């Protein structure tokens, strides 16, 4: 995964939510509210969060589907919007779905891998966190937002267990989110800080979270 070139990790699930409802007439509503592509970087934590507001389906059908091809129109103008030495060279795509719409969005781009994967990496659980929740709730039109899913990580431990870590707090709140929420305050005095996603935690504190979390999935 970490050899010496860009790669992405492109998430879709999120694109097209809705929530439905049965009227007091007994049928069913099915409204769209905002979603969002998660386009990551694991080597740097760099998240590109591509806020997905209702607007963009109209009197649209199959927006499940079509839902994958606005995530490869998005990943297609982000790439557009860099210059070519941050562009990657590598896109892993969490769902087989969006393979050929990527495909067909990226032809410009023939140096680009697109592959898919078999790996859990659940960035739905991100909209557990009330920092990316409320944010992608709260939208009135489409925008990206950039961050950090590592805080500050890196300034002592390697991309691949910063990595292994983010994967650990992903699939812990994926699987009994309440849970994880307590495994990851340990102690009273445990704050996020403002501008961070995850709590400040000591060296020590890591090593118990990070067992209490992968048993917890395991369970």
């Amino acid at each position: 995964l970490f050899s010496n070139q860009i790669i992405w990790f492109v998430d879709d699930t999120n694109v097209y939510r809705v929530t439905i409802h049965k009227t007091f007439e007994g049928n069913l509503t099915t409204k769209p509210i905002n979603g969002a592509i998660f386009i990551f970087n694991p080597r740097t934590g760099q998240l590109f969060l591509k806020i997905i507001h209702t607007s963009v389906w109209a009197g649209q059908k199959r927006l499940g589907q079509l839902a994958k091809w606005k995530t490869a129109e998005e990943v297609a103008a982000l790439i557009r919007s860099l210059p070519v030495e941050e562009q990657p060279k590598q896109i892993i795509v969490t769902r087989k779905g969006m393979l050929d719409p990527l495909e067909v969005h990226l032809l410009d781009f023939p140096n680009i891998v697109i592959k898919g994967s078999e790996l859990q990496l659940p960035f739905q659980a991100c909209l557990k966190v009330e920092k990316f929740g409320d944010l992608i709730l709260k939208a009135t039109e489409p925008q990206m937002v950039l961050f950090n899913l590592y805080d500050d990580w890196l300034k002592t431990i390697s991309s691949y267990t910063a990595f292994s870590r983010l994967i650990l707090i992903l699939r812990a709140l994926h699987v009994n989110n309440d849970r994880a929420k307590v495994i990851l305050k340990p102690d009273k005095t445990t704050i996020t800080e403002p501008h961070h996603i995850w709590p400040t935690l000591t060296d020590e504190e890591w090593i118990k979270v990070e067992v209490q979390l992968k048993d917890l999935i395991l369970a």
